[PDB]
């Protein structure tokens, strides 16, 4: 779901597009989930989470989707403080003004864990039973 | 965020992958996004919304995540029962049993809207001021 959001349930972060798309904000499931801190992240570029076997072309389509002020999703390879490596689906969607221009860009993040088939019977499952 | 989830509140489709990813399961939130109902969609499979300027590239991203069983998203044109086009970012992800072997797939689906700058600052507070 997402794109109401909470700082405190939600990991995003959001990107000042005045200042070369650099991490403005992160929320507290974003510090939980790459392991860093507010400072090593505020003020950098999200890319420090790219690492050995990140898409090039994944990589290219975010680019591109940023250049034209678009929403995107994909997944991508990335990597926490210690090392370990996730994949991340990182949804991302521009922040307009009134003008109609891009001011800002909001990414959420998933870390893709395994869902089983006993989880999902619950979800499906129309009741508390 | 998502991939806890709820047939009530979430927009997910959950296809079987033993019945050429048929559609066997659709959320309350499918329906009222996609304004089908379970008499058009159960059974189906799920590119019934693709249409006019539906990327083709996308798709095939998509097909090869769900030959490999890996999870995916990506932004894909799709159309309402009305024939009104919405932008969709479907987030995918194989359900296993234990044997190893991918029983299903769940797909969320996120219907791109506009997040504006006051939606955002409130996000970002971390109270309710
Ligand atoms: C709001 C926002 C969030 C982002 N989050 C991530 C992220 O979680 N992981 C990642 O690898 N890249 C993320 N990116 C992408 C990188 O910051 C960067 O835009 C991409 O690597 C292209 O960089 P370049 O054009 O400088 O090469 C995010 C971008 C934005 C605007
Ligand atoms: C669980 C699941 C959900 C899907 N949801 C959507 C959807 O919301 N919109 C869409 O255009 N395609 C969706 N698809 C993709 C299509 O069903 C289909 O897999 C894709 O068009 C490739 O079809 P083909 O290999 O038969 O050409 C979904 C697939 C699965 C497995």
């Amino acid at each position: 779901r997402g794109s109401a959001l909470s700082t405190f349930k939600h990991t995003f972060v959001v990107a000042d597009a005045t200042k070369d798309m650099a991490i403005m904000y992160a929320s507290a499931g974003f510090y939980e989930m790459t392991q860093y801190g507010p400072e090593d992240v505020i003020g950098k570029n999200c890319k420090f989470l790219q690492g050995p076997g990140t898409d090039t072309e994944e990589v290219a389509r975010i680019r591109r989707a940023i250049k034209n002020g678009e929403s995107h999703c994909g997944r991508l390879l990335n990597y926490k403080k210690d090392g370990t490596p996730f994949w991340n689906l990182l949804t991302l969607a521009p922040i307009k003004n009134e003008q109609g221009a891009v001011v800002k860009f909001i990414g959420m993040q998933v870390e893709v864990t395994q869902f089983t088939e006993g989880e999902l019977e619950k979800a499906m499952r129309p009741n508390g039973l």
